């Protein structure tokens, strides 16, 4: 079926939970043996969210190459994304090592450091120009260059230096700051505006390594971001845009990381975002 009318048909019939449970039943199951090794317990935020072995990002280190991060490679859309958890106190150096080694231009953050009164990720970037950060375990230096605070999101320019080679690179930090502590946003308008700002920066384009996107677990809000982006790109590429099947795209992405889209409300919000976004594109 088309999307907008499939949408109204699920609303009128109140069957979002049944649709979402079908997706969960059909989703791929692949091994994640490296994630579960005992030496990696303090590298995982949640025991039930792990990268598959076949698609995990490897650190360029011979001691321990493990990080909780996955490469989502979308062949028809010609887009790639790295989805990862929010960094932990003992993985902030690994996080920036990955950004460096994978040649990413942008980092997309969809959570606040504190939500619901608890810490959802480490304070992993500097908040003042004159107070830079040094990650001694991976030999990197990170400096805040500029910051632009808007009503729904903040954009930061960061300098990452590889202290071993003295090479430097400019990284863009796109921080969506207004996702509610509970539920999903009422309108997709600010989330779509944010997606378009990431696109306009070049961070999603083939001349750079894959964008790094995270929330707390790296599957819920993060999944919504890449699902909406890929569906809108396919609607632009194909002769028949009504042929784009959001449930099929989501199942394809779940071949590369488990659990993408965590609730039926996030599924409905993804439909809403793609539907509204397709009208603005034209
Ligand atoms: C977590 S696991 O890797 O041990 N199991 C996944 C699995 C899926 C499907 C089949 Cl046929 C077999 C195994």
């Amino acid at each position: 079926m088309e999307m907008e009318k499939e949408f109204e048909q699920i609303d009128k019939s109140g069957s979002w939970a049944a649709i979402y449970q079908d997706i969960r039943h059909e989703a791929s199951d692949f091994p994640s043996r490296v994630a579960k090794l005992p030496k990696n317990k303090n590298r995982n935020r949640y025991r039930d969210v792990s990268p598959f072995d076949h698609s995990r990002i490897k650190l360029h280190q011979e001691d321990n190459d493990y990080i909780n991060a996955s490469l989502i490679k979308m062949e028809e859309a010609q887009r790639s994304y790295i989805l990862t958890q929010g960094p932990l106190p003992n993985t902030v150096g690994h996080f920036w090592e990955m950004v460096w080694e994978q040649k990413s231009r942008g980092v997309v953050m969809l959570n606040r450091v504190m939500e619901k009164g608890s810490l959802k990720c480490a304070q992993y970037w500097p908040q003042k120009e004159e107070k830079e950060m040094i990650f001694e375990d991976t030999n990197l230096k990170l400096t805040l260059i500029s910051e632009d605070i808007k009503s729904y999101y903040t954009v930061r320019q960061l300098e990452l230096e590889n202290l071993t080679t003295q090479e430097t690179r400019e990284i863009l930090h796109f921080h969506y700051t207004t996702w509610p502590d509970f539920g999903v946003p009422e309108s997709p308008a600010s989330f779509l505006n944010f997606l378009f700002k990431v696109r306009e920066s070049g961070s999603l384009s083939p001349e750079h390594g894959p964008v790094v996107v995270h929330c707390s677990a790296g599957i819920g809000r993060s999944g919504t971001f890449c699902l909406a982006d890929t569906c809108l790109l396919l609607m632009d590429k194909r002769k028949d845009p009504s042929s784009v099947d959001i449930k099929k795209v989501l199942l394809e992405m779940r071949k590369f990381r488990m659990g993408l889209i965590q609730t039926a409300d996030q599924l409905r919000f993804s439909y809403l975002a793609v539907i509204e976004g397709a009208k603005f594109i034209m």
